[PDB]
């Protein structure tokens, strides 16, 4: 089968729509999403056109070997999806409205920068490759673009799945292709990194500071080296959760900072030591007052400095 | 091949039946289980209509090629189902009676609040689209629903399999959908968290608490800090068999709330410490008296308000 | 084509045999096996029948979409199995002798009672399901039922294979199953645990003992601590290669056991402390002696308690 | 189908061009990376010659079942391509176009010498293999070999994608083979090593030297000890994310280094104490005091050498 | 298609060949390997011979549907290869030249006795089997038999991949198997497991003998069980990188044995304070200075034990 030929030298119409049957995982290390969706397609072919009258039937179903079908691919993918017709009909002018259920594994980059508190925007981009005989233009059908309401992505709350109505049009390996951008757009539950990461992190930056209150050496260097090794598990667990950015993150940014704290409560800690044994408690007990202050009130401005700088 | 023609404007009922061999696994993480079993279908298709008399034959076998055969999918799927035909016998009348053995990876929900205690419903939600010649509802064959005996989900107890005989009609599309909503119920086996979990914790945190007849600063910053270490330890392995939830479960609040206790018992060793330098050891010693009391007591009450909250 | 025709009232029976090539893994944590074997099936179709004499061959060869072959499923697996058909002959009575090669992924439970000292019996069920022109009883040919010398699993021991020759035949949606249990009777190569589980968490819980030998309260708190932590670190390590069962393990009643060692030794530590703090160091003396003998006699009186409990 | 037949004793050139559509994914510890792209071919078959004027048709849509397509394989694969035919155009003289859009992981081997720092060309060899009637010769088509903008590999930085336009042509197996080079040139984002790897790995060694500003061997020994431990935490993850190379890494190097630093550190520490212990505290504390320069002084020259022997 | 008939009662001779195009993956855990290849074969159809005279064609080109082919399979996979016929090429007297590409995961046992510095032979075992019209042999043609110079598998170093030229003939089933051994010798590349796995351990273990120049139990306590936690990280590590053997591996053994050294040290340190408390500190000097020579020697005298045990 060849293509619709043209009436004038207007280009082919293939009217698109996706809706959403489910979303439900995103794997932010990979930075891919697994999509399961209806993609319905509509263009019409004049060779296919009947009358009511003579015909008797109304609308006329069709196998896809028996008719032509545009080639529509998705541009973001490693593998192409694995599609199922779930039917074809054909309209007394030649109208023919396709429906297929996929299943794609799509590849949409994410920013991590204010990670856990990012916001994403998805993207499905579709995509024809123009023929000798015709140039073929996609678009955006509105009543056919959505989502089930049983659509949750684990993890996240989606806000939106919208679709860029004016195709991105151009020329590649001379031949024209027609480019649609469906956005879906999605927030973090940010939630439980509160109790199973940012407060166990803080928790354990504050048992450091009992230091500030003990004259002890040796049961200062535990406390601060004890919570820096906690620090450490923290920093290695959030870092497996996250790719490489070349980029700082939020979370990177505070779990970066708060090594300069460790290390500045041991050089407290071997300043206040020191001195007591070069007998100069008193210049000892200044610092370490100072401390008990300076370590909280640094700590709480340098966060207010990075929640600007972030958001 | 067209569906069954109407004799009224009635629609074609798809009676339905799964009838589960293995289910075996369920992912808590990713929200998944597995399951192989039968799906029987049956319909009216007047078009194959025979006579015992003048056939021979009682009921005739079909290849699915040779019929008309209803294209039923399962909503919650990523991947569509491996199905393998079994038997197709059609009887006088026209009554198809379809078979086929599946294997599918389901997204079903579960609901984490009362973890390691929870319950769950999972389902598998079956959908037929109607065509534009008839509208397709399904219905259930309650005899043709249920379960092998040897069907048993690794660390869990099925409690049922049943079906929710009104199907779902809706329109998706311009076109009638028919959803029907297959449901298994249940319950985890909660036996291994105790072991595993439930008791090594608290016998860390018992020994934080050792602290409390302990004069020695180093000592009780060694207990309090290495233990709170174990615990971090244990709070990383439970997070790492669970998914992210913008609730709280059950075991994350107690695991979260041993951290104030952890906390507590940091600024404890600290004030006594102090007060022992200060040369308030009688002070510190009616402190300590109370600890001794008030954190078992404390952590008693809290738990109990906690198992009312979730339970 | 139809299934062979009865003379009388007979099922038929269809001959089985397997003989495994590989079977070489298994999955303590999925309870599951990977086989690759010959499935050899042999039934008579009296309408393939011919004469030596007036046909010349002895035997004739066929392709499977020529002639009837019964449809021989797996119960037990989530997957059905990928065969390639090796060959199919037929001999002068109609006798067909059918071989395949299959691999397959078999959901067989394990029970870790007695983990790593274990021993399981892993099942492959064959299946056949009667049609409406005929019952289908499977048998077992004994002489096709065995073994490669090559056949080794990994970290086990295989003990034998043998099938259980008389079928289970039961109805299943109105239709005749016959069921056949093939056993391949396992060993678990239990070695490698004592070097690298049993006996260094038995050397840990020595180190914690020394502090029978010690009036150092802090140095005391770091032995047992210390040690404790390592145990932990085991618990975690083991429980990582087992599933969660909802009954006690050999080494998961060890595991827990010995943290009560560890609660006990550490209330030993501080009782011996606060009485040399409250000046009675005679009476912390006699519970440090006490405890010298009483922990070791405990521990290798409970260890032969648990080891008569579970074998 | 036959190959081409040609005029003279000329073998058949099949010009060849990738244009990359998404690489995205590069795992280093198995040297691999997946691609999703267009694969161009171009050849003449004067069999399929034809003209508009009593064709019709200006150019001819074939199946490839339809006509002879060489068969293109690439040499640096585990599993061979998944390809998709998107147009195969016939021209006038029977110039064949054709365009597939495949996926491949691709095995092309890293040189971590400089790891994090490194740079790679990763390649794609295509192969043709000569058949008896006529021998096949691969060229490039640098119009049709490119990548789309918005291609960009996680964790690295694209330089390039061209092709090495001469083929490796040689014998295999008693026949001519045409293999063709295009390579991906790419650098490493070894931004994130730096605030997740290398400054916490240099703060926790900077930490054991507080050792020589103290005179307690009990803090001491905690540590240089504590610190080790949390180096070891360190290489362990650093190795994970790489392969075990015949060969040092720059990091490797360092990381190595790093423990002769904790190694001699234990050793000053021991050395101090025994001193002090021996009554000799003047000779441990010019010992102690050469250490505070001697450490960060060769500390800082082992670096500038290494950094020198890599780069 | 049947089988090529006999002149005599002589076998068919398959010829055989395979050229390794990759390897370079080798999972020691699962003793598996992933290999792609070409797999060459040649036999005799005197059915498919011709005349170069009367025919024209010097060698006929054939579809592997329109002539018979041997059904050459491997022993040791799980899954069957995935083959790409290449070409089947048909000489004047019926020689056909058949050429595959192949891909598969071979299962090969492992010996880790000596291991990180074992080598192993790999096997690939070619297996056809007989037909009832005649009796089928595998043969190699060593001409057919070799690597591509790209042939490198990571962390080894291929040493030979050569054919043992005589089959192993045998009855399976009551019918002929010829099954070859084509084996691939390689030796692993050590190096890297020096500066990661055995050069740290020893440091560690060194790091804990600095307990035998110190009188301070509060610190060899810490030293000794500082490092012995060190030394269980590297036993999980390791142990992770291998399967469970019924055997003892080098590395295995080394590990095994260090463990016995930690708890001697704990011993000592135990004794040596128990004494310097009950007033004995010149019969501790005694056991403290023996122990420093004892431990490095007993260390050296084992090792050299055991390298001569294991090689
Ligand atoms: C160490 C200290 C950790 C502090 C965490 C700060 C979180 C923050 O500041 O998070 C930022 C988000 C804001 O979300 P946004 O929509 O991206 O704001 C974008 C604003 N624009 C569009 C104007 C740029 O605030 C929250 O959701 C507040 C609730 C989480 C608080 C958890 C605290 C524990
Ligand atoms: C730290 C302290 C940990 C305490 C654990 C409390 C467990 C609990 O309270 O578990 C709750 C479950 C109840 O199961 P339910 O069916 O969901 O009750 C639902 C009730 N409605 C329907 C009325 C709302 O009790 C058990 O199974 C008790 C056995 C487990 C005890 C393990 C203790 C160790
Ligand atoms: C902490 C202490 C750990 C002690 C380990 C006890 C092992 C045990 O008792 O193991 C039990 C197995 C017995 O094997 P069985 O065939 O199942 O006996 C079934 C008997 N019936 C059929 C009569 C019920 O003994 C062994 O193989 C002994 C060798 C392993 C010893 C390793 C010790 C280190
Ligand atoms: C412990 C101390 C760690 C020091 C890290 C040294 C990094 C280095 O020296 O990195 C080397 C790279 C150079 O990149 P190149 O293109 O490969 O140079 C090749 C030069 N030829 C072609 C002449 C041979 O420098 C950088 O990108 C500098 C930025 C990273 C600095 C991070 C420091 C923290
Ligand atoms: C703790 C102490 C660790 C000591 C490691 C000993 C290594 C060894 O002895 O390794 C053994 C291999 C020998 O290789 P082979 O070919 O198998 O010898 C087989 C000999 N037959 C055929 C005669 C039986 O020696 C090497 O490659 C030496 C280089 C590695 C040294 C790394 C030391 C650090
Ligand atoms: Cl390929
Ligand atoms: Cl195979
Ligand atoms: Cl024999
Ligand atoms: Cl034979
Ligand atoms: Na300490």
């Amino acid at each position: 089968v060849s293509p619709p030929p043209p009436i004038a030298d207007e280009p082919l119409t293939v009217n698109t729509g996706i809706y959403l049957i489910e979303c439900y995982s995103l794997d932010d290390k990979a930075e891919t999403f697994k999509v399961n969706a209806f993609l319905s397609l509509s263009w019409k072919d004049r060779r296919l056109a009947f009358d009511p009258v003579r015909s008797g039937v109304r609308v006329k179903t069709y196998e896809p070997e028996a008719i032509w079908i545009p080639e529509i691919r998705f541009v973001n993918v490693q593998n192409a999806r694995d599609a199922d017709v779930v039917d074809i009909s054909v309209s007394p002018d030649g109208t023919v409205q396709y429906l297929e259920r996929f299943s794609a594994r799509v590849l949409s980059p994410l920013d991590f920068r204010r990670y856990p508190f990012d916001s994403q925007t998805l993207h499905i981009y579709l995509i024809v490759r123009s023929v000798d005989t015709r140039n073929i233009v996609l678009a955006v059908d509105l009543e056919k673009v959505g989502k089930n309401d049983d659509v949750f992505l684990t993890g996240w709350d989606i806000e939106s799945f919208t679709a860029v109505v004016k195709p991105a049009n151009f020329a590649l390996e001379d031949r024209l292709e027609s480019k649609l951008d469906y956005q879906l757009r999605i927030s973090r539950q940010y939630f439980s990194y509160i109790p199973n990461i940012i407060l166990p992190m803080l928790f354990i930056l504050f048992i450091s500071w009992t230091a500030f209150w003990s004259t002890s050496y040796e049961a200062n260097v535990t406390l601060v080296v004890s919570t820096l090794i906690a620090h450490i598990a923290f920093n290695i667990l959030v870092e497996t959760n996250l790719p490489k950015t070349p980029y700082m993150t939020y979370t990177g940014a505070i779990i970066f900072m708060i090594y300069l704290f460790y290390f500045v409560a041991v050089i407290e800690v071997t300043v206040q030591h020191y001195l007591k044994v070069e007998s100069q408690p008193a210049r000892a007990a200044s610092i370490t007052r100072a401390s008990r202050i300076a370590f909280p009130v640094v700590f709480l401005l340098a966060n207010i400095i990075l929640a600007f700088l972030f958001f």
